[PDB]
């Protein structure tokens, strides 16, 4: 007799991530007037402060993709 | 007898990441007036401060892609 | 007898990253008036400060791509 | 005696027209397949024909604006 | 005696027309498959014919604006 | 006696027309396959024909603006 192998896996797959803000409509978003008045404050600690009328932040640590293929043929 | 191996794995796949802000419409976004008044304040460790009417920050630590193919044929 | 190997793996795949701000429309974005008034402040460690009407920041530590192929044929 | 006329009409008004398609998202609009098969047809006056999968026609004969001010001061 | 006129009409008004398609989202609108088969038709008249899977027409003859001011002062 | 006129009419108004397609996003619009087969057709007057998968037409006969001011002072 005789032996024949025809090995043809076909991969058409799509691994897709769509993260954050995609295709949105922001028509006239309005941040109102902001006022901050501070006096006599005492800090023994770290300070991180942020002040603002309109913060349109998009933050993406995620959306990463991992694809692994192992192909083994042994005769 | 005889042996024949025909080996043609085909990869047409797409690994895609779309992270942050894509295809959005920001029509007349308006950050209103900001005022900050501060006096006599006392700080004894590190200070960070950030003041502003309109921030459009897009931050992407993510969206990274990893593709591995291992192919082994052994006779 | 005889032995034959016909090894033709095909990779046409695409690894793609689209990170940050892509294809968006920012029509007349308006950062309003900012005022910051400070007096008698005392700091005993490091200070980092940022002031402004419109901050259209894009920051991308990510979006990196890693592709590994190993091919081994052995007889 | 004496006569004093102080005449200061103020117009800050807006006359505005917004006509057709404004500020929309059309996300993957898909016209499907079109097939037209015609034979032996006989025409004895004017013919107009229009064939197509996706038409995004905006037609605006309108949206015109007319402003009249007449000012008369007579002593 | 004496005579004084202080004529100060103030117009802050808006005349606004918004006609057609404004601020909509059309997510994946899909026009199905169209097939038209015709034979042996006879026309003694004008023909106007239109064939299509997705017709996203916006038509605006209207939305026009007319503002008239007459100001008359007589002494 | 005496006579005084202080004539200072102010126009800061706006006449605006926004006609056709403005500020829209068409993300991946897809015109499908079009096929037209014709034979043995007979025409004895004028023919006007148009064939196409994607027609993104904007037509504006309108949107014209007409501003008339007449000022008359007479003594």
């Amino acid at each position: 007799g005789s032996v024949q192998i025809v090995y043809k896996p076909v991969d058409l797959s799509k691994v897709t991530s769509k993260c954050g803000s995609l295709g949105n409509i922001h028509h006239k978003p309005g941040g109102g007037q902001v006022e901050v008045k501070s006096e006599k404050l005492d800090f023994k600690d770290r300070v991180q402060s942020k002040i603002g009328s309109l913060d349109n932040i998009t933050h993406v640590p995620g959306g990463g993709n991992k694809k692994i293929e192992t192909h083994k043929l042994t005769f």
